[PDB]
């Protein structure tokens, strides 16, 4: 997160840190997701194609600081890794960019809810807030572009919708932003998502509930004028979702 604030989870209590093992006591972080039912996490593809395993993988719930535990998480396996076969990338524009992780702990069980840890709502489909409307975004990637090192500690901020017909204009995205996507930056484009923001989620408040509205997902640099931050449109991948948690 360019700009913003930091937090810690009691803030975000869906919010899923994921790690992948090595082959050398190197466990590192990989991306953000977002807990929507006690077993599932949602995230995005991109995080993971590189390396399709699930026994590669570690999540945690619960978990304000990167390197460093928080009081009360919870460790999870990834007991399935569920990829969406119409992923696709260029050297930008990720389309279908979103994944399942189903969590198990090493004594089998899901998620249990307490004060750091909480599911959020998805939202109805085709349902989005207006262009314009604030809504939040979550993560521990990196705080300046230049940057080598993440934050230890997790951070947040706002960003606004942005039309598709907005964003869509040769001077933002052109055609490497879909319908199936949504875009979101500051007016002053001083704060947004970077890189290890990925997989995290955008919360937009929906007729009084906190929403799960999209998923972090590309862009060009970060904080860069008419270069939005972009996000899967996760209402528009209600029946994907329904179908992969089962």
């Amino acid at each position: 997160i360019i700009g913003g604030e930091f937090t810690t989870i009691e803030n975000q209590p869906w919010f899923a840190a994921i790690y992948r093992r090595h082959r050398r006591g190197s466990v590192t972080y990989v991306c953000g997701g977002s807990l929507i039912s006690p077993c599932w996490v949602i995230s995005a593809t991109h995080c993971f194609i590189d390396y399709p395993k699930k026994e590669d993988y570690i999540v945690y719930l619960g978990r304000s600081r990167l390197n460093s535990n928080t009081q009360g998480e919870m460790k999870f396996e990834v007991e399935n890794l569920i990829l969406h076969k119409d992923y696709s990338a260029d050297t930008l524009a990720h389309h279908n960019d979103i994944a399942l992780l189903k969590i198990r702990s090493k004594e089998g069980r899901c998620a249990q809810p307490s004060r750091t840890i909480q599911t959020i709502a998805l939202p109805s489909m085709y349902n989005d807030p207006q262009f314009g409307t604030s809504c939040e975004i979550t993560g521990f990637g990196k705080e300046q572009s230049t940057d080598y090192l993440y934050p230890e500690q997790l951070k947040m901020t706002v960003v606004k919708l942005i039309s598709h017909r907005e964003c869509q204009q040769p001077h933002y995205y052109g055609s490497e932003v879909t319908t199936k996507m949504l875009c979101a930056a500051d007016p002053q484009w001083k704060t947004d998502s970077c890189q290890g923001d990925a997989g995290g989620p955008l919360v937009c408040s929906l007729q009084g509930r906190m929403t799960l509205t999209g998923i972090v997902s590309w862009g060009l640099g970060c904080a860069l004028k008419d270069k939005p931050g972009v996000y899967t449109r996760v209402s528009h991948f209600l029946p994907w979702i329904r179908s992969h948690t089962k």
